[PDB]
């Protein structure tokens, strides 16, 4: 749902 980035929702990590 996102890359290797701490949201998971991918929230403009």
């Amino acid at each position: 749902t996102c890359e290797i980035c701490a949201y998971a929702a991918c929230t403009g990590c």
